[PDB]
């Protein structure tokens, strides 16, 4: 009943406060925040840089007109040529300026070769107009390519069973994807969370505890088409050890579960994420099989996921129990 | 007899079904579908995502035009300035939109200083020819640059053998690079694949079971030159440890084989995979040697890979008669 | 009193010197130290290359029309047709490779159907005009993108400390996201710092020596949410297992920590660093919790994060002496 | 004797021969050829896909031209309006080709509201005109960003040595970072190449065999500012376990050394690769320091690098000798 870290959804629940350095350390890092916000807002953004050299060029522009007298003779004559032909105000000054930097280049309004100002102005504002462009490209490049995207094709049942497994008690929760892509080079983690205090009287608000799905063994890798159940044996060395079904009801803590892999198509690690609290943990039952063949090939029913069915064969107490006991059977 | 679940091209032949919430997370993944389909298809989209700019906007100025009355005086005159020149009509009105979101930029149609809302749709509209064509660029980059598309240049033996190397009975399979171009932090992973029925009886459609290819001491890491063999030493631990010659003949499983490693130019990493049945095993085989010295190098002659010859010298019995027969000679 | 060989920002202390090959090689990797130069280099660079180009193009155009000699007809008339329209010089000629190489093409100046020549030129120019803006592109992107930024939100306490957790005395460290952001697939490395002489008389004037901080059971990957504090157990294998409170103000050494891990976005692995001298390591403190719950979710207060407290509960000497004491008073 | 598998550069010394599928298998592939050949074949080649494109719309605009009659007329007047202004014959239809699909668009070749054909293909070649550029910019961007060029400012030496190091025989190379940029997540590999017979009589032309540089406990990891050496332990397990100094005269075989990491900027891992022949290795020597300190900092001279020194103290046998004799004289 104390609250929940990671949500179902993998996204996790805490705000960080009283972050110093905050506006400085985020400046340096500045395009990591810009490729995560709302696209209208980088969009808007972008347009905003836009309208802002288009203004500043047209208003140079207009000045040189100006001065130069154009704005009272725009196309010029046999004795006088203008700096920007047919400038003959703002708005004139402000469209020849767009015309410039977007490359569109109607030509009503042309450079002449009379100002070097002018000519250079233009020369500038092409090479601006470029750099623009690039931020641009790249920006939307990065955001349209996230990896995290893909996180919502992967799937973790909703419950988490503990149950038998050849002679062992093991936490199992399954884990699929939704797409016929492959998650390359794709391994699990899991952990317990929840707050303690060591033999030496210190307070740790939330230790995070490796849940072992057999890294060791180099077992926490995998391969995902089907949906895989993972497990963890509880053991000597097991969080769990020394809990019982009675526990699940009680207790108060939290169980992680990780995803780690890489887009097929991008090569880029997504990260997916879910949560068990232990009164989300399913004692005594088993996951219904989704997977089943049928003549030329293997299909999954996607439906039966989540299912789980009872089994009254299950203990109900503890690893520990169950091996100590055996030790007493087989000791007597 | 029962079915592959990987062809030999590394195919996976499985389907999903009954996927609840497969529209909504696919539109959060959107991209990731994006690029795998085919060409013509991100294209028409693309040209039809343009087109529909075009339309749209020529619509505007069209309608621009037909209030401001420029459809009967597209010129204009010392007493009356158009909003956009030469927009006698639709095509004329579409033709500008195209022209301006292009950066074509003619020039024979052109935004005059007249109407503010003339210039500011050409503002917006060139805003949203950036933003398409950027989007364009990265799918096109990304589709382009697709890692998968190097485990075409990998290369499996049709065939796995099992024989003797230096006193222990191994699997082995064969795996070779088809580019002179090196892949990077390659490794290997080896899985077989049967259904079972655990002590519980517990089913398990399809239990995916690792064959160990030397994961603990570092060895599933590879250098890949010319064609390496890979070897799985068939002992106590080995889901291969009770099997015989003859019972490869009468057994149904399968044993999936993974190469994993980065694309040396890019750093993306693929994942290469192929399939042996008990049926595609050859006992009692030796793979012949691609590999041979003349003079100043190296030379591989391909045409060899797949080729394997008799051992007859080849033990028929499993690795577990075979330990547990030596105990019976030692032992007395 | 010797030196630091990384400062507490991540930045090493140290420098290259006679490097023979420096120049030829850093011409094959140019495209490496390009994205690391200050942007007003990169780009006053590019705007160096288009210059360039725009010159020289500019040049070929104004002798094609000398020759011709378009200079003395520029517009042309019913017996005489010039190369490129309105080039009656230099600056004019100038105005027109620019105007051709960014596709503004106004079109006052404009290429004819005379010359093949300016044809030609036209054509080589355009094709050129994509190439360098190609460069630019794919520079302004990557340079934009580089992950080594996001090491400036993620954390180090300003202090290591010696303490006792669970019965084991241990050197730990605290390390911080400052981002909501994820930093996926992360993990940690410590080092012992210092110079030494082998039984041999060898002479190593840095040696680094590795701290273990779980790498063996998988537990130096690490999930980082809020602040974790990484202990390293004091022990047999350990660097500092003679070491005690007093070793600790005499002794000459230093601790190098480092945190990798792929920024969520952009899965581009960034690795942050930071170092501990003797001197900056505080013996029997323990770490300020910066996480605490209220109500629907937890926060983090940032500004506990560097603050220690003392802990007089702690024993001075080496885990070496507490071991061999433990081993009299068992002993006897 | 034999033969270099390696080069001292990296270059695989090997050639593929009698491959059966490459034309096929080539295509799949085919970005990845494209980003590896040289810069001139990749631009004459797109150039080649430009002049294509400009040339076929040319003489689709140009058929267009001839049949609707402007060949005669094309300027038009008040009875007759032509498709695409001012195409007189080929060269014109060129001209106007080109503008069109590089967007300068003069204007004095412009398209009319007359033929729907016309502006059709105007709307096709504007599409084409993007897909070229996209391809184009994608291209240069991978090519430009290659990471195997980062292992050319990577260095090994020029020799290795076997020594002892705190009581223990080791084969040493060294390695060195040329740029201050790190190298992220690196790690070394290192093995012995020479062919081999079977206890069962199989020929292994070449047999790759690890060389333990400590990947088990974590330690082929490295931190690279300065220049580190890479030690093998050469022990029972040790591929050199029975090599003495005079087997190093007489032996033929190769230790391949590897050093793969991220191009610090990029993230993109580069694997830099040397070999020494068993006629490369200096039994007896150490290498020269080129790290000292100096007030304020640390430098490496790196003139010192590829020096070693001869220990007259080191024992000429192997460290199979050695062992087995330290148990005769502490066997009596
Ligand atoms: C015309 C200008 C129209 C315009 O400005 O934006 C419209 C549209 C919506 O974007 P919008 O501003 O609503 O921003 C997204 C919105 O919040 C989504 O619901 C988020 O998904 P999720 O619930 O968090 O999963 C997403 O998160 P993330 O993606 O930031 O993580 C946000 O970016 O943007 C396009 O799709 C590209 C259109 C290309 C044309
Ligand atoms: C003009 C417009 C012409 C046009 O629209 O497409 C033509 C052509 C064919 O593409 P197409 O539509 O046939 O799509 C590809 C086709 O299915 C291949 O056979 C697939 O290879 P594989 O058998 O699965 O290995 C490939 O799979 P993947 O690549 O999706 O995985 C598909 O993309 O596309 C270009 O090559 C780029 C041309 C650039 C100009
Ligand atoms: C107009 C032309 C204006 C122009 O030429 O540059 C201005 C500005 C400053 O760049 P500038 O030349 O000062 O170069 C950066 C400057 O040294 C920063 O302080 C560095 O950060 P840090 O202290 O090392 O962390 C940074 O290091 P790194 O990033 O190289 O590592 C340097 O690149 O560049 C833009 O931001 C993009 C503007 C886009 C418009
Ligand atoms: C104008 C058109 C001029 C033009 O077509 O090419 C000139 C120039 C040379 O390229 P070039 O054709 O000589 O090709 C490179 C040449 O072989 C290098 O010596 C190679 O280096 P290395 O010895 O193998 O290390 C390199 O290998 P890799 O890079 O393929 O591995 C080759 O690409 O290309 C540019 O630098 C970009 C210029 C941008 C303007
Ligand atoms: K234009
Ligand atoms: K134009
Ligand atoms: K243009
Ligand atoms: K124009």
């Amino acid at each position: 009943c104390r609250n929940r870290f990671v949500k179902k959804n993998g996204q996790c629940n805490v705000e960080f406060t009283n972050m110093d350095d905050k506006p400085q350390r985020y400046i340096a890092d500045m395009f990591t925040t810009c490729v995560d916000i709302r696209w209208r807002y980088m969009l808007l953004l972008f347009s905003l840089a836009f309208l802002v050299s288009w203004l500043l060029f047209g208003l140079i522009f207009w000045l040189i007109a100006l001065i130069h007298g154009d704005l009272e003779n725009p196309g010029g004559d046999d004795t006088f040529k203008p700096c920007v032909l047919q400038v003959n105000g703002f708005v004139a000054a402000f469209l020849f300026s767009i015309e410039t930097q977007t490359t569109i280049g109607y030509g009503f309004r042309c450079v002449t070769e009379e100002c070097p100002l002018a000519v250079f102005m233009v020369v500038v504002q092409s090479i601006v107009g470029c750099i623009i462009d690039s931020f641009m490209i790249g920006a939307i490049m990065a955001k349209m390519a996230r990896p995290k995207k893909r996180a919502q094709t992967l799937l973790f049942s909703h419950n988490a069973v503990v149950a038998m497994r050849d002679g062992k008690l093991c936490l199992m929760w399954r884990v699929g994807n939704l797409r016929k892509s492959h998650l390359v080079e794709a391994h699990v983690r899991a952990q317990l969370i929840k707050p303690r205090i060591t033999e030496e009287g210190e307070y740790i608000p939330l230790d995070q505890i490796d849940i072992d799905v057999g890294f060791d063994k180099g077992l926490d890798r995998i391969f995902l088409v089907s949906p895989i159940t993972i497990l963890h044996e509880i053991n000597e060395d097991s969080p769990l050890f020394g809990i019982s079904r009675q526990d699940l009801e009680t207790d108060d803590f939290e169980i992680v579960v990780i995803l780690e892999g890489m887009v097929e198509a991008t090569a880029m690690t997504t990260q997916a994420r879910s949560s068990y609290l232990a009164s989300e943990i399913l004692w005594g039952h088993r996951f219904e099989p989704v997977l089943f063949e049928e003549k030329n090939q293997y299909k999954v029913d996607y439906s039966h996921f989540h299912k789980t069915y009872e089994v009254p064969s299950t203990p109900r107490c503890s690893a520990k129990d169950l091996v100590e006991n055996k030790f007493l059977l087989s000791n007597s």
